[PDB]
This record gives C-alpha cells, sequence and structure tokens, in this order.
C-alpha cells in the first residue's frame, strides 16, 4: 500500500517496504505519495486526490475526510473534488436553506479593482465572470472624490460625501481635536473622526447582527458600538484564511448568526500600486482575488447557500498609472515653500506648515492666487474648495482645507524635485476619470438576473443593503429608489415630493406701470407703443395652455423651500417662476427648437428695458439698482435675442427677467446662450433649458435661506448668487422633440459658478469659442444636485415610474 491513511506512522510498511514516516524524508524510503498526502495536506486549502478520504490530521487547515460534513469543517472544494459534486463554476446560472428564513448580505470589496479589468482580463477571472453573466452587472460604479481607500469604503457603508461622513482622505489633520489622522497610526481608531452610521450599525440597531472581515471602520468604536464581530486588521492574513472565517460564520447557529457580511482585500490595489494597472502583478493578483472569490462561492454551495446570500461584489476605486516625467513641483511656483504643509499627490492639499497657530490666519487665497495661471500648459488647476465643481461636494469640512488642486489624469502634484513617490500605479484623482472607475456586481435571490444596468454612484448602496435587509436607512445623500430597477421586488417604493410653497398669481391686469423702475426704453417713448407692447404680456387661456404645453412639458417645478411667496410669469416663449422676496425668478424654462440655420443668436436690443406690469414695484428689480452698484451689472434668464417672431424680443426686455450678473460671467452666460445652446438644440432634436439662481454661501450643497445670504445688489434687498443652474433636457429618443417624448428624457445639468473674473479659465486673450465650452463642461452635475441647491423638484408631470425619474435625476453626464 501508499501513505494514504497511514501518515507518520514508522510501525508502517507499505509496497516494496516504503514508510510514512517523518524521518523517511531523510532515509528517503518514503511511499510514492507521502509529500503530499501527508506534507502539503496541512499547508493547503484544498482537496485533491491525495487527500480525498483521508485520515484526519492535526495541523490540517480544513479537512476532506469522510467525517468532515458532520464535523462542519471540509475544505471549501471538498463535495466537488471528492464527492464528484458539480462545483459552482461548472453550474449554470440560477432557494434559501432550513433556518435562513431571509436572506444574509455579503458586501465584498477588492481594493483598486478598476472597471478595465474587468473588461479587458475576464476570462482570466472566470469565478467573477460567472458572477457578471449570471447576476447583475453596472457598467461601471463611480467612487466619490478623491478616490481614496478609507473615504470611499466609508462612503459606501455609510451612503454619506466625505464631507458628511468625515473621513476625507485616508491622511488629514483636525484642527478642533488638533490631532492627525492616518493609516498606520493608532489615531483612526479615534471615533471622533467617524460620523453617520456605517451600515452594520444601522442593521445592529435595528436588530441585525452584523459581522465584518476587515472593512475600513469596522475596528472603530462608531458612536460607541463595534460590530457584533470584527477583525483586527492584519493585511498579512491569506485571502483563503478571511474566506474560511466568513463561511464558519455562516455556520454559526441561527440566534448567533449575523445577517450583514463585509469582506475586503488589499487586492488588486497593492499590485496595481507596484506594477501600474496594466502589469503582470495586476494580472497576477486579479487571478489571485478571483481564485479566492470562487472558494466563497464553492463554500456557499457546499452548503445550498449559492442561491440564498444577497452579495455584493464592488472596489472603492479603480488605479492609473503614474510616470516620473509627469510631476509638477511646487518649487516652479513659489521661492519659499516652508510656510505651508502640503498633502502630496494626485488630490492634493496645502496648509500653515504652524498648526493649530496659523490654520485659519493662513492666507490660502493667496496660495491659490499665485498657482492660477501661471503656465500655459500647467497639468492642475489651484481651487478655493467652495470654487470647486459642485458635484464633487467636497468643501463643507473643516478638515478639508481651504487649497485644493485639481490634478489632470496621470499627473502628481509634489513639492520638491527630491521627491520619488513616481512610476507606479496611484488614485484619487477625478471620480470621472475613466481609470478611476469601480466595479459594482451583484447576485442573489433578491437582485434581478442576467442583468446589465447603467453606472451608479457608490452613494446609492447603502440605501440598496438597506432595502437586501428590509430595514430603514439612516438620512444620507442617497436617493432612495434610484437603483431598484436592480431588485426583483423593490421594498420601498418612491413618490413624488409634495410641494411646500403653493404658487400664487401674477395675472395681468394694468397694461400700463404703476412705476417707471428707473428703467428706459426710448423706443417705446410713446405711452400707444407702450400699451400694445405690454398688452402682449396678456395671454388668453388658450395661449397659456400653449405656451405651458411647449415650454413646461414636463410640467413646472416646485417648491420644496417652506414660506416663499413665488407666481408663475407666462410668456408665449418662455415660462418662469419668480421669486417675490427675491425680486428676481428662481426658475425660468423654455423649449429651443431644432432650425436648419445654425446662426448664432445675435446680440439683443440694447437700450430697452422696462416694468412687468404684472410684478408690483416692491417685488420688482430697478435698473438704478444696477447703476448704483458698480461691481455688478444685470443679465437676462432667458435669453431675449432668441425670439422667433418679430416683435416677441420685447417679452423678455422686462425687469422680471433679470438677473445679478458680474461682467466677467455675463460674456460667459452670453456666449453659451448665443453660441453653444443652439448646438445642443440641433444635436438633440431641440432641447428644453431649464436655468435659475443658485445661493450657496456656506457651501453646504443646500440652498440658502434668505439670513444665509451675505452678499446683496447695491444697498438693496436683492441677493447675489453663486452660481446659476442651467438644466438642459431632450428626448433620449431623437425622433421626438422635448415637448412630445414619451420615452425617456436625457438631461445635460450644468452648475456654473457666478465669479467676478474668469480665472478659473486662464482666457489669457483668448476668444470665448477657445475655452467656455470647457468652463460649463467643468461644472456638469446631477440634476438632484441642482434639486439640492435650490429647493426645486423637477419632472413631476412627466409619466413615467417615480424611480426611473429617480434614475434621471442621478445620472451624470461623462465626457
Ligand atoms: C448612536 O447610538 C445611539 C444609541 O446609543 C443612537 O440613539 C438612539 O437612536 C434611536 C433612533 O433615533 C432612538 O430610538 C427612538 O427613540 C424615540 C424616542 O422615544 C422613539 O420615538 C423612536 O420610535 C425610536 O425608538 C433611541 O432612543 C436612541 N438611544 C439613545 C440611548 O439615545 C443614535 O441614533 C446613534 N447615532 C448614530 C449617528 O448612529
Ligand atoms: C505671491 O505672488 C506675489 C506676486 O509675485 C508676482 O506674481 C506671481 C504670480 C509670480 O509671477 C511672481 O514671479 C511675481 O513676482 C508675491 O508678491 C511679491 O513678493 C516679492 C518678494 O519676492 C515682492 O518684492 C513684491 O513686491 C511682491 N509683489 C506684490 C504685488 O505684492 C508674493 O510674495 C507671493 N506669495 C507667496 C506666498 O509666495
Ligand atoms: C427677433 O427680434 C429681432 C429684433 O427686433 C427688433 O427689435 C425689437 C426689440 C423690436 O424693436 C422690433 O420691432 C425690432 O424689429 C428681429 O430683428 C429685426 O428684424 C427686422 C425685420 O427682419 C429688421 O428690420 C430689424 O433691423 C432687425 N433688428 C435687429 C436688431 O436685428 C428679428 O427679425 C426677430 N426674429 C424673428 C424670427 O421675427
Ligand atoms: N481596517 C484597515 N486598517 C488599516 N489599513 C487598512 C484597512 N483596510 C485597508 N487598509 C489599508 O489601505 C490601504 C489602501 O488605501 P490607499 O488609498 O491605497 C493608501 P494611499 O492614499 O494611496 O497612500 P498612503 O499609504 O500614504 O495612505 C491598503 O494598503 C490597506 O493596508
Ligand atoms: C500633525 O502632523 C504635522 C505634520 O504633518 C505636525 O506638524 C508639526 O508641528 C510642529 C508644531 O505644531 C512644528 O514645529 C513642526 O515643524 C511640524 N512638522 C511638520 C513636518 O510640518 C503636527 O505637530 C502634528 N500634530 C499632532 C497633534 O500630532
Ligand atoms: C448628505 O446627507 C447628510 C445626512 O442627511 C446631510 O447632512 C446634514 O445636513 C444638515 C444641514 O446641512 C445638518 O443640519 C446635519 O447635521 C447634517 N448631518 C450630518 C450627519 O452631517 C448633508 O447635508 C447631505 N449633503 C448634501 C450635499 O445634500
Ligand atoms: C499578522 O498575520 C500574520 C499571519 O498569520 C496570521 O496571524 C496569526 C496570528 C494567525 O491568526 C494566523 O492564522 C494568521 O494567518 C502573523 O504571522 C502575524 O503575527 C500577524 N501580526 C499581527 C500584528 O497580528
Ligand atoms: C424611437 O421611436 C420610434 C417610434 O417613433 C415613431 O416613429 C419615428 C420614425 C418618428 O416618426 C417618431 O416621431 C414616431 O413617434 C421607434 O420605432 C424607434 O425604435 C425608437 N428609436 C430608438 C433609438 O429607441
Ligand atoms: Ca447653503
Ligand atoms: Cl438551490
Ligand atoms: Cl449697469
Ligand atoms: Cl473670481
Ligand atoms: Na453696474
Ligand atoms: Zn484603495
Ligand atoms: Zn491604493
Amino acid at each position: 500500500g501508499s501513505c494514504r491513511k497511514k501518515c507518520f506512522d514508522a510501525s508502517f510498511r507499505g509496497l516494496e517496504n516504503c514508510r510514512c514516516d517523518v524521518a523517511c524524508k531523510d532515509r528517503g524510503d518514503c511511499c510514492w505519495d507521502f509529500e503530499d498526502t501527508c506534507v502539503e495536506s496541512t499547508r493547503i486549502w484544498m482537496c485533491n486526490k491525495f487527500r480525498c478520504g483521508e485520515t484526519r490530521l492535526e495541523a490540517s487547515l480544513c479537512s476532506c475526510s469522510d467525517d468532515c460534513l458532520q464535523r462542519k469543517d471540509c475544505c471549501a472544494d471538498y463535495k466537488s473534488v471528492c464527492q464528484g459534486e458539480t462545483s459552482w463554476l461548472e453550474e449554470n446560472c440560477d432557494q434559501c436553506p432550513e433556518g435562513f428564513d431571509l436572506p444574509p448580505v455579503i458586501l465584498f470589496s477588492m481594493d483598486g479593482f478598476r472597471a478595465e479589468y474587468l473588461y479587458t482580463w475576464d476570462t482570466l477571472m472566470p469565478n467573477i465572470n460567472k458572477l457578471k453573466t449570471c447576476g447583475i452587472h453596472s457598467k461601471y460604479m463611480r467612487a466619490m472624490y478623491p478616490t481614496k481607500a478609507f473615504p470611499n469604503h466609508y462612503t459606501i457603508v455609510t451612503g454619506l460625501y466625505p464631507e458628511s461622513h468625515g473621513i476625507i482622505d485616508n491622511n488629514m489633520y483636525d484642527v478642533n481635536l488638533n490631532k492627525n489622522f492616518s493609516l498606520s497610526s493608532k489615531e483612526q481608531n479615534n471615533p471622533a473622526w467617524w460620523h453617520g452610521q456605517p451600515m452594520w450599525l444601522t442593521a445592529m440597531y435595528q436588530g441585525l447582527k452584523a459581522a465584518t472581515y476587515f472593512w475600513p471602520g469596522s475596528e472603530v468604536a462608531i458612536n460607541g458600538s463595534f460590530p457584533s464581530i470584527y477583525m483586527p486588521y492584519n493585511g498579512s492574513v491569506p485571502f483563503e484564511e478571511r474566506i474560511s472565517t466568513l463561511l464558519k460564520w455562516l455556520d454559526l447557529p441561527k440566534a448567533e448568526r449575523p445577517r450583514f457580511y463585509t469582506m475586503y482585500f488589499e487586492e488588486p490595489d497593492s499590485s496595481g500600486h507596484a506594477g501600474g494597472p496594466v502589469s503582470a502583478r495586476v494580472i497576477k493578483a486579479l487571478q489571485v482575488v478571483d481564485h479566492a472569490f470562487g472558494m466563497l462561492m464553492e463554500g456557499l454551495k457546499q452548503r445550498n447557500l449559492h442561491n440564498c446570500v444577497n452579495i455584493i461584489l464592488l472596489a472603492d476605486h479603480g488605479m492609473d498609472q503614474t510616470y516620473c516625467n509627469k510631476m509638477e513641483y511646487m518649487t516652479d511656483y513659489f521661492p519659499r515653500i516652508n510656510f505651508f504643509y502640503m498633502y502630496e499627490g494626485p488630490a492634493p492639499r496645502i496648509r500653515a506648515h504652524n498648526i493649530p497657530h496659523d490654520f485659519f490666519s493662513f492666507n490660502s487665497e493667496e496660495i491659490v492666487r499665485n498657482l492660477s495661471c501661471r503656465k500655459p500648459d500647467q497639468h492642475f488647476k489651484p481651487y478655493l474648495t467652495p470654487d470647486l465643481p459642485k458635484r464633487l461636494h467636497y468643501a463643507k469640512n473643516v478638515r478639508i482645507d481651504k487649497v485644493h488642486l485639481f490634478v489632470d489624469q496621470q499627473w502628481l502634484a509634489v513639492r520638491s524635485k527630491s521627491n520619488t513617490n513616481c512610476g507606479g500605479g496611484n488614485h484619487g484623482y477625478n471620480n470621472e476619470f475613466r481609470s478611476m472607475e469601480a466595479i459594482f456586481l451583484a447576485h442573489g435571490p433578491s437582485f434581478k438576473e442576467k442583468t446589465e444596468v447603467e453606472p451608479f454612484e457608490n452613494i446609492e448602496v447603502y440605501n440598496l443593503m438597506c432595502d437586501l435587509l428590509r430595514i430603514q436607512p439612516a438620512p444620507n445623500n442617497g436617493t432612495h429608489g434610484s437603483l431598484n430597477h436592480l431588485l426583483k421586488v423593490p421594498f420601498y417604493e418612491p413618490s413624488h415630493a409634495e410641494e411646500v410653497s403653493k404658487f400664487s398669481v401674477c395675472g395681468f391686469a394694468n397694461p400700463l406701470p404703476t412705476e417707471s423702475l428707473d428703467c428706459f426704453c426710448p423706443h417705446l417713448q410713446n405711452s400707444t407703443q407702450l400699451e400694445q407692447v405690454n398688452q402682449m404680456l396678456s395671454l388668453t387661456q388658450e395661449e397659456i395652455t400653449a405656451t405651458v404645453k411647449v415650454n413646461l412639458p414636463f410640467g413646472r417645478p416646485r417648491v420644496l423651500q417652506k414660506n416663499v411667496d413665488h407666481c408663475l410669469l407666462y410668456h408665449r416663449e418662455y415660462v418662469s417662476g419668480f421669486g417675490k422676496a427675491m425680486r428676481m425668478p428662481m426658475w425660468s424654462s423654455y423649449t429651443v427648437p431644432q432650425l436648419g440655420d445654425t446662426s448664432p443668436l445675435p446680440p439683443t436690443v440694447p437700450d430697452c428695458l422696462r416694468a412687468d406690469v404684472r410684478v408690483p414695484p416692491s417685488e420688482s428689480q430697478k435698473c438704478s439698482f444696477y447703476l448704483a452698484d458698480k461691481n455688478i451689472t444685470h443679465g437676462f434668464l432667458y435669453p431675449p435675442a432668441s425670439n422667433r417672431t418679430s416683435d416677441s424680443q420685447y417679452d423678455a426686455l422686462i425687469t422680471s427677467n433679470l438677473v445679478p450678473m458680474y461682467e466677467e460671467f455675463r460674456k460667459m452666460w452670453d456666449y453659451f446662450h448665443s453660441v453653444l445652446l443652439i448646438k445642443h438644440a440641433t444635436e438633440r432634436n431641440g432641447v428644453n433649458v431649464v436655468s435659475g439662481p443658485i445661493f450657496d454661501y456656506n457651501y453646504d450643497g443646500h440652498f440658502d435661506a434668505p439670513d444665509e445670504i451675505t452678499k446683496h445688489l447695491a444697498n438693496t434687498d436683492v441677493p447675489i448668487p453663486t452660481h446659476y443652474f442651467v438644466v438642459l433636457t431632450s428626448c433620449k429618443n431623437k425622433s421626438h422633440t422635448p415637448e412630445n417624448c414619451p420615452g425617456w428624457l436625457d438631461v445635460l445639468p450644468f452648475i456654473i459658478p457666478h465669479r467676478p473674473t474668469n480665472v478659473e479659465s486662464c482666457p489669457e486673450g483668448k476668444p470665448e469659442a477657445l475655452w467656455v465650452e470647457e468652463r460649463f463642461t467643468a461644472h456638469i452635475a446631477r440634476v438632484r444636485d441642482v434639486e439640492l441647491l435650490t429647493g426645486l423638484d423637477f419632472y413631476q408631470d412627466k409619466v413615467q415610474p417615480v424611480s426611473e425619474i429617480l434614475q434621471l435625476k442621478t445620472y451624470l453626464p461623462t465626457f
């Protein structure tokens, strides 16, 4: 015989007197199968032909003995390797066993698994590829900025932007605590850094036990509590050991068995850093993680759990390649740099060197000014954080330093040329960069099968996981219901938000104005001319219904602000919502048709403004306000030169269509409406436009209350916007116009900062054709971002399921 079932038996002589004792290795008389049967069998996580039926040993990590199933310690592939059962991988695409009344949730993260890995190398990852084929598969998942591990892992489990959850980078300083946060320090375990409610506490608070294996934050007594089970972090733990512990937890008695699980792997992030995203090291790491993931599914199948668990496989961010010849140096821009401290790399920040003493005295403004437009080809742009694109939601936290550098693809910004941290993979860049996109795959009885879904953001996963466990989520930044199309039977059915402030009436009464408002239009020097022109503002009921049909084709925006007095101004070519206290419109809606001639609109007739007879002078702007205010002029919300009849431009040359605009912004503003808007209308077969002011002086992402607004027009109460929004909405099916679209819509939203100079664009002396469109593109945002910043709610009259409208409102155009 051989060593099968005779390991370490010195008294045993088999064929040709071969021996199976520990000393046979030296004497050189071992039976042929000794090493694999008796030595390597205690160092591996897999059964094989040598091990099946084996006699139990001591130091074995798992068992292939005939009693392992009753003892509950079989290796994961025992049944398929030893019992001839079909592996999970060999099974076709798709049930809970006894005691698993409800399906547990596994949240599985593979650090640095970028969406392109799954596109190019899927055939090198058969287990992951099987998950993608059989379950639900998003084109990619968008991370939050900056695309770092701790900020995004904690976003995933809280539903919160970093500015809200507190972990705004892997390295940061908090002047209030006067402490430093870093991944190698014990300060990261101070619960004071961790705000919000992570998913394992949401479950625990609502009666469901939670086990975490190495998830960021799970080793912290957040809000005073650890997870039910958690593991002190140690990256050296083999992945198979982690998977085996997860399967053991699923073997706990029902009364002790967690319902929510998290799992974390350092790969392919670690190999991405070492070798770059296209490298043998990443390829090998991708095969390793795929092997360990398969181990999990095989072990689930051994327990008949493969189709009972709702598993989500995703990642925190992607990976890009860096170069030592693509580095920007602060020494190139400052003669002395020893007075400030720099968080370096793909998403740098600059703060005072002497902290906490000079933290707030630091002249962040001068730093950003001296870094602006210094070279024509400089590969980063400095920002004060309130000036960053609003879709990043990266400003409202004292831990976010005011000075920020937004760095171009594959570049790095460092202090000095001494820096050698280059040549490998890195991340942290703009979350819209393709290289920073992450994967999201799910599978389970609650998910749809064999379904590909559009991209979505990692802030949406928290609500989804609460829906999977049928519990209520803590308040977060997801849009609940936006991921219902992932689910067979949604747990949460969304509904339209009900309007808070009802609209008033601004009907047409007297054709002459009680007050001139200090506005002048010599073209109407007589009174007969005025009465006729203003009469054009009088629309019949039939004319009101016609303009609403074309220019409000999805229904008016609803006001979710409280105690806001507003009325609707009907015109033939546009409808607006006038904010009485504000003395300017909250929104203006109009639909731009497709035209053959792409002739840019001509300039508005100048020197002609008059009052709105429908709006009383107490609630109207005065043209003298703008003359008085030397630092700001007036702009038009609805473009008057886009008139489609002989004298309809008069309908736009009224005080009710005026908004405060710095001269330099209005140049940008008018170019967009005169040139770019027309192109968008011709490409989209017409486009509906809704535009208006945004006030966010505390840069918290929410509309300001009137008493939060700190800048006003001249000596009046008329506020100056911080931003203007422009939402372009057309029919996804280009065969239809925006007003005759029975299917899905297609949106392109802008949130353009209203700044007194164009230094963000470094015009330098170039025509607007060479930088305006670039500036607007940099400030694309979601509709929901506009809703949050305005207190408005869109598309409520679009006949379509709410959850599909929620998909539309979370969509981010990318380029
Ligand atoms: C941090 O942990 C504490 C627990 O120590 C959480 O406080 C608990 O919050 C829940 C939900 O708000 C409270 O339950 C509610 O109480 C009201 C008042 O009777 C009741 O009407 C509701 O139906 C619900 O039962 C609970 O009382 C409260 N516990 C304590 C001791 O204050 C807190 O929410 C956690 N915070 C975060 C951010 O995780
Ligand atoms: C920030 O820059 C100012 C201005 O410096 C000039 O503009 C820069 C954008 C860059 O092009 C420099 O090469 C220019 O010299 C600095 O203010 C100047 O400082 C020098 C001292 O070296 C002084 O002699 C000048 O009078 C200053 N000019 C003004 C208008 O004040 C300032 O020092 C820079 N700030 C920091 C922190 O370095
Ligand atoms: C859109 O309106 C422009 C402007 O109309 C002029 O300005 C208004 C404020 C009002 O004073 C009107 O009575 C004016 O006609 C139209 O451009 C004018 O077009 C006429 C006839 O084609 C021409 O004689 C004028 O010189 C033009 N004036 C300017 C400043 O361009 C334009 O025709 C209107 N578009 C359509 C489709 O009717
Ligand atoms: N609970 C945990 N505790 C400590 N470290 C963890 C952790 N979970 C993951 N990590 C570590 O997070 C690291 C990945 O995060 P990264 O964003 O790549 C760090 P970085 O910002 O690129 O540079 P840095 O190392 O200077 O912080 C992994 O190497 C891993 O060791
Ligand atoms: C947090 O880390 C910073 C460096 O990242 C420390 O900064 C030092 O601050 C002291 C005075 O506070 C200065 O004398 C040193 O020159 C600073 N060092 C550097 C490298 O800038 C800071 O001390 C740390 N704070 C805490 C509480 O640990
Ligand atoms: C993201 O969601 C969080 C949680 O709902 C919001 O944070 C709250 O904001 C209000 C008003 O700013 C504060 O009074 C609360 O204290 C905040 N809570 C927390 C936990 O920070 C946040 O406003 C949302 N962000 C956006 C951009 O909408
Ligand atoms: C980190 O992990 C290393 C690898 O072994 C693992 O940890 C030991 C303690 C056992 O739990 C073993 O089953 C694991 O695979 C250890 O060698 C090392 O000591 C650990 N370091 C720390 C600080 O815990
Ligand atoms: C778009 O919609 C088409 C049906 O629309 C009707 O037919 C076309 C030709 C136009 O005349 C339109 O005004 C009509 O209402 C579908 O047949 C077609 O598949 C759709 N296209 C896409 C890309 O979805
Ligand atoms: Ca605000
Ligand atoms: Cl089954
Ligand atoms: Cl003026
Ligand atoms: Cl500016
Ligand atoms: Na002025
Ligand atoms: Zn990472
Ligand atoms: Zn990393």
